[PDB]
């Protein structure tokens, strides 16, 4: 059942597509693809040296498998997985096929209204409410891994494999929350065009987060554990919780609310993905019908710290089983 292959050389790499698939530009490296078969406009992924290291072999194996277990409106779903190779010893090469939206959040700032602000914020929460009860941390969550088309119909990309410091977690620079001050990041630059915190240096961000959430409590201060983060915390100055209200100017009272408790530092005590649904903000898009939980991903693989033969094979099978669904 193995159709027919060709290949093009872009970017200094070559790109071996089966016939199904024509046209690629650069929207490892992606191509904006246009399929002939369903006659829609496919993403289409060639991953940067897939086996060349033990690591490499490895987010190879989870992406293939988070991919082929992730069936949610909100969060990117594979269409396709292919090899140009005919057999095992001869595989080396693996491309991954999705559905292309029209651009990123980054894109799509600008001022916006409340109610675009309102629908996108829902779509990235009830995303991570999905991505969540499969037991996934994005850890990177930025506008530019939140396509969206013309309809703004949002889907969630890059989830679970990894100027940055932008959207970081306090805690982090452990818990699902990480992702929770990343989408209060994110909201408070569509409600203006304004980043929270576009810091330069690890440091400076941290003292740039800490000038509008204030500086953590004789409560957090013994909640806390790290000996450098004790030390640094104690070296810069003393600063109190901000209003939201004095920067978040002219804004729904339920986005200022949403983003004060979104964006505070207690991880123990931070609003999570399902409960920041039901939130007063999202009262015209909150369904409890059509809120799905995942169905249980076999995160069992981690553990292990093999071969790259190994990984290889594993992600070689999951290629040939692969069933395109409807
Ligand atoms: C093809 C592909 C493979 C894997 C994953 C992905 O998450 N695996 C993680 C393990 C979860 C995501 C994709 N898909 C995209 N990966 C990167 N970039 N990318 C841009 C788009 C656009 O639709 C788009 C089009 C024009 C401009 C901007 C954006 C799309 C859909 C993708």
């Amino acid at each position: 059942e193995r159709p027919t292959f060709y290949r093009q050389e872009l970017n200094k790499t070559i790109w071996e597509v089966p016939e199904r698939y024509q046209n690629l530009s650069p929207v490892g490296s992606v191509c904006a693809a246009f399929d002939t078969k369903t006659g829609l406009r496919v993403a289409v992924k060639k991953l940067s040296r897939p086996f060349q290291s033990i690591i490499h072999a490895k987010r190879t194996y989870r992406e293939l498998r988070l991919l082929k277990h992730m069936k949610h409106e909100n969060v990117i779903g594979l269409l396709d997985v292919f090899t140009p190779a005919r057999s095992l010893e001869e595989f080396n090469d693996v491309y991954l096929v999705t559905h292309l939206m029209g651009a990123d959040l980054n894109n799509i700032v600008q001022k916006l209204t409340d109610d675009h602000v309102q629908f996108l914020i829902y779509q990235i929460l009830r995303g991570l409410k999905y991505i969540h009860s499969a037991d996934i941390i994005h850890r990177d969550l930025k506008p530019s891994n939140l396509a969206v088309n013309e309809d703004c119909e949002l889907k969630i990309l890059d989830f679970g494999l990894a100027a940055t410091r932008w959207y970081r977690a306090p805690e982090i620079m452990y818990n699902q929350t990480v992702d929770i001050w990343s989408v209060g990041c994110i909201m408070a630059e569509l409600l203006t065009g304004r980043t929270l915190f576009p810091g330069t240096d690890h440091i400076d961000q941290l003292k740039l987060i800490l000038r509008l959430v204030g500086t953590p409590g004789a409560e957090l201060l013994k909640k806390i554990s790290s000996e450098s983060a004790r030390n640094y915390i104690q070296s810069l100055t003393q600063m109190p919780k901000m209003n939201f209200a004095n920067v978040f100017i002219g804004a729904n009272p339920l986005a200022v609310d949403l983003l004060e408790k979104m964006l505070v530092l207690d991880s123990d005590k931070r609003i999570t993905a399902a409960q920041a649904l039901a939130h007063a903000y999202f009262a015209q898009y909150h369904d409890p019908d059509d809120e799905p939980v995942a169905d249980p991903y076999d995160q069992s693989f981690e553990s292990r710290d093999l071969l790259i033969d190994e990984w290889k094979s594993l992600t070689y099978d999951e290629v040939i089983s692969f069933v395109p669904p409807p």
